[PDB]
């Protein structure tokens, strides 16, 4: 049995995500949890969206808690991708990171095939992917539409907690005061198409475990 | 050596606030903390103020975390005083709980002596509580200024988190609808003194362990 | 001390201060320009430096019957807003308060004993760990002043992070003096350059 | 190493000098896009780096009878002031000079000889360890120039250092050609990027 | 080390020479304040130090058709008199000279370069084991000056020793710059002061 798929319709997944884990060690509290960040939808042709790794941004609660504090650490964030239309849709995705937040976005699936975490895949595929977001035992992620960050490799040590406006005024100064305030963006891309008009394909989940250290009240933290 | 006080001239306590305390089971978060709730003053005359024991209302921190999650339940709330004049500052506090949000307020010192936890001082008093807000070990809280609510009458077995304005509103409708959003209310008084005009005494602490559960995002918990 | 890095370990009042009917709160950056005098006129013939250790003490200087108190705390992202309250402050990272009068037993910080009882000292010492930037360049306050006008997110890397003090207490609506801030800390002096080109 | 993380090393020509009767004082970014045309072309196509090594030596052109002397110091803070005096540029910190003729002793970083006399060389190589971001992304001038101009502290983010050149000798008020400046590098590049794109 | 004693290392200019057709004999004072105006400023901080290694460097800045040569010696009487031919200078202390376009190989004190030719190189370390005082305190010129001129025996017990330089060469009566004395320090700093009381 050995270079043999077999040919599905659709590709079912059935997500139930896991309750949102905290855990204070003296300073610094760890927050590890998953929701969801996007949905897609494919055109004739290509279109490049784009989305900043800060945490206000990452998540809808994320940016409710992580506002208690002063400045964080990414340790991990992951985007992952699952798939919602038959393996009959056409078009498929691309992601890729960027870090200088003065750098224009790729135009083209050339282009974007140099960036970072470069990973595509049809866009009715992603079912491979399920662990990470239910988290579960990965099985084979060989085919995953996934992409994280590289942690290990940001600019800054820790970054301050922004709000989008607060951030948006200062890069609206200089595009590149935005260089501190975000350690990297995460760049989409949906070519493929099909329809003029816009089908909708997939929808993508955000996995992180943040560092979170010098608590301020809300309030107080722009 | 017994039946013996040597009368200081000023009781000195230096407050170091521990960092919050954060752990997740698997729904239920639980958070420990104590954050300053009011600073207090003495006049001539009497004169009761009164403060919510809700979550939003007990401290700048705490509203700002705990309102990512639906409902809460108090596993402790204690408010302990602490002095700052010397003992030369006549007039002293008293503090005691109440129930039914449409109950008025005590007038009375006599009043105010019935109440549950019922607890007065002369307004120089109250370096044994220390501990309580430093936590640390204590020593003999004979004389603490502290009160704790009997956590386990309260009347419902969670409450939803409610931000002032939407309290408020209720309330104005009418005053009892009061009794379902928040377990009861603190009284606090101050008699005694001396100037006609606030002579500034000591600030109270409030120290908690809330059970967390069902996570929402802030924007929409109200 | 190497023979391109310079270590100094000093102390200094950063600052003095009083009580009043009220609250005040200040805000003073945890920048070598700041800190001190010396530092100061020292560091200033550095290029860059780095805060090995820096600390904040108090030590009275009133009446045992002066009343009042101190409140400490520090802020990091220069967009971020200072307390209006006491209450915030009592949220920050080293969130510290003592009676004007007390304080005494940090002396030895001033002094360099081995405090056996710090559980009394009203002092306050920089999480260096979790510090933004490996190294941070020496800025003068105006440049730094003139430089945040423009967008306070560039504070972010002209400095470490921002000491909030709170002084609420009183009896006279005449600010009363009670005590004294001193700093102690070990710099990190890095790349030289003469003093009149520095901002 | 060769992962995700590519490592090479060059060396090329960052610039050329000449001498007048008085002093003229330079300064180069030294970020990959302006250290030498071919890094800078091959740099373009990843998005930051961080300089493993860097330093710039100078070599002579002249007969032994020209005038004058090249200087070079290395500065951090974008915002502060260039020297304007031999003394003041004297404590920056690779502090080096002689004379316009003098230097050959300084192939061999070109070169990539080992040659144990450094015995004289106008040569500065970078503190590299001490620069404020862990890396630095890939700025082109044009972007650079724009945001500096915005707030002289900007460019702090963007750049790990400065170098300084003053060309201080004069025979006559008019130039002459001395020699040449070159740039020894050994740089770490990141996170690949279509060169197009990079501002 | 770095307690209450603070130690740094340094080098810079301490001052440029020329020559003429006849013979100028010079003094420098080996003391913080004259030494250099960097370590003067850094030093002012200071009540008194002594000398871990301190030593001068000239540096060519000339065409090799330059005519002279530099000479140097220390002296330890500030009551003795100053030479006033070579060869009497020829028996100071480091006696060194070269002609003034020689003298490259000495990058290196300046540079901090591991160097293994000091073949030839204008350079007069002090030897600074054999000073009359344990430790000196900071003098300002203006006091020194002062006090030096009430009895030309004080300043012994204020200053561990005096370079003498001489220019003699010649081609014109006129002055020739012919390149620059540079100091190279370390120094032991030790019981600070407010600058501004330092006399
Ligand atoms: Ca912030
Ligand atoms: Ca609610
Ligand atoms: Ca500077
Ligand atoms: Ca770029
Ligand atoms: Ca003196």
């Amino acid at each position: 049995q050995a270079g043999v798929s077999m040919a599905p319709i659709a590709q079912g997944t059935m997500v139930k995500l896991r309750p949102p884990m905290l855990r204070s060690s003296m300073d610094v509290t760890i927050l590890s949890h998953c929701e969801l960040s996007t949905e897609l939808a494919v055109t004739v042709t290509i279109v490049v969206t784009s989305e900043l790794v800060m945490p206000f941004t990452v998540g809808t609660w994320l940016r409710g808690v992580a506002q208690n504090w002063s400045k964080y650490a990414w340790v991990a964030i992951r985007y992952t991708y699952l798939p919602s239309c038959p393996t009959t849709t056409s078009g498929a995705i691309h992601m890729g990171f960027q870090y200088d937040m003065a750098d224009t976005l790729p135009v083209s699936v050339n282009q974007l095939s140099n960036l970072k975490g470069y990973v595509t895949g049809p866009v009715w595929e992603g079912q491979s992917g399920l662990c990470f977001v239910n988290n579960t035992k990965c099985p084979d992620t060989s085919r995953a539409i996934t992409i994280a960050l590289d942690t290990n490799e940001v600019s800054e040590k820790r970054y301050p907690f922004k709000t989008a406006t607060d951030y948006a005024t200062a890069v609206g100064v200089n595009a590149n005061i935005g260089n501190i305030l975000v350690p990297a963006r995460l760049v989409t891309a949906m070519e493929g198409g099909s329809s003029k008009t816009a089908v909708n394909t997939g929808r993508l989940y955000a996995s992180y475990t943040i560092r979170l250290i010098e608590p301020i009240a809300a309030a107080l933290n722009l």
